[PDB]
């Protein structure tokens, strides 16, 4: 099982090119298939997710070949049938449901283990869909969806707000009859993204990145070059290990307004940041961050997926600042392994207090959640010490190559294969 074997303490500074979002990567690589001549994804991150939905979507009929970008040709796809062993690790693959229904009446996706599509009392992927006018069917361990003739715009207001379901409906919705207009839309960059990548395909939608997302459907989707949008939360990580490490760090293929929460945040804990069109610049000034106080919520404030990093970051600041969680209330496992490093944190309910210690100590540590994972890779680098950052596979998931983009920044990192 490759392990993260980190030597510290080491500066992060430097550069770093930020990889595309697998997030936006992911619901645009789907919503290709509404379109029916050739799409060239760019900025597509080398992740297993990537290879995953390619599978996935040649399954479907799609031709698909990847490099720096993924070219798709939906014209031709033929199966509306996402199967089991090409979903079972990914539940991405929901997305492949709308897209389906709305683009060919009918789609299907297996629902593997672990998989609460249709658990909830109102599942918004079903539920928009529905509004749409297709009928959903959980049956044979498959999320069944058919309509017949095209889905009819819809007012849809989302129950909750949905990331994966905002993509389904908004995406399902630029081939439906009429304007669909969804209410508590999610907002985050990888939904205004995909919405971005759907108007490139000739899609109209208008109020992507508000709680208000209308989609007036069109005949057809065509094809078209979209660009997939930089990684907030990579961004945020190479900023957080600068910030943490009294480095200097600019991020390369950045989009600074994906990230003003975190930014703002930066600033806080004493950052010195300056932002350009396409990059980041982060300058600690050889300081030690200052704790700040830290509450996720949904984007476009502060991201849960920024939240370990930040943990970290207070972990290693000056003073006691609050981590708090409003949408992973127990997204902590960051923090015994912290702990475990020398950190000095109490978990209160959604919170985490953290006191600030001058110096991390190696330890072995093990997170799950990629964003903890990375975050422990991070207090390795910042860390007095060895590191063993155990079960980086779940890094490499989400993060293309942080090893070499954290050398890069002068991290000691070293990928041992097994122990």
């Amino acid at each position: 099982m490759d392990k993260f074997r980190v030597q510290g303490p080491t500066r992060l500074q430097g550069e770093v090119t930020i990889s595309g979002a697998k997030n936006a990567a992911l619901p645009i690589l789907f919503a290709a298939l509404l379109a029916e001549e050739p799409v060239e994804i760019q900025n597509v991150p080398k992740l297993k997710d990537i290879d995953t939905t390619m599978k996935l979507l040649t399954q479907l009929g799609t031709k698909v070949e990847r490099x720096g970008s993924v070219w798709i040709d939906a014209s031709n796809v033929n199966n509306f049938s996402a199967p089991y062993d090409l979903v079972k690790t990914m539940k991405a693959s929901i997305w492949a449901l709308g897209p389906l229904v709305a683009r060919f009446g009918q789609g299907q996706v297996s629902l593997p283990g672990g998989c609460a599509i249709g658990a909830r009392p109102v599942d918004l992927h079903i539920f928009g869909l529905e509004k749409l006018g297709a009928e959903i069917k959980l049956e044979e361990g498959y999320v069944k969806a058919s309509v017949n003739g095209r889905l009819k715009g819809a007012h849809i207001v989302m129950d909750k707000v949905s990331v994966g379901a905002t993509v389904t409906i908004m995406s399902a919705a630029t081939l439906a009859e009429g304007t669909t207009i969804i209410e508590n839309a999610a907002r985050e960059p990888e939904i205004v993204d995909t919405a971005n990548f759907l108007v490139a395909l000739g899609a109209k939608i208008s109020g992507q990145g508000t709680d208000r997302i209308t989609i007036e459907g069109v005949e057809r989707l065509g094809g078209g070059v979209y660009r997939v949008l930089p990684d907030r939360i990579e961004t945020g990580t190479f900023l957080v290990a600068a910030a943490i490490s009294g480095g200097k760090i600019v991020c390369r293929n950045a989009q600074p307004d994906t990230l003003d929460a975190v930014l703002a945040k930066l600033r806080e804990a004493g950052a010195d940041i300056e932002t350009g069109e396409d990059w980041i610049s982060l300058d600690m000034h050889g300081k030690r961050p200052k704790a700040v106080t830290v509450r996720t919520a949904p984007h476009p404030a502060f991201p849960t997926d920024m939240q370990a990093q930040f943990t970290l970051l207070n972990l290693v600041a000056e003073g006691t600042g609050v981590i708090t969680e409003t949408i992973f209330e127990n997204r902590f496992m960051h923090v015994p392994e912290l702990i475990r490093m020398g950190a000095h944190a109490e978990i209160e309910s959604n919170t985490v207090i953290c006191h600030g210690v001058e110096k991390l100590s190696g330890a072995q540590v093990m997170a799950t959640d990629l964003r903890a994972s990375a975050s422990l890779v991070l207090a390795g680098c910042i860390a007095e010490g060895t590191t063993v950052v155990d079960r980086i596979y779940h890094i490499d998931r989400g993060y293309e190559r942080i090893e070499d983009k954290l050398r890069a920044l002068g991290a000691n990192i070293e990928r041992v294969k097994g122990e």
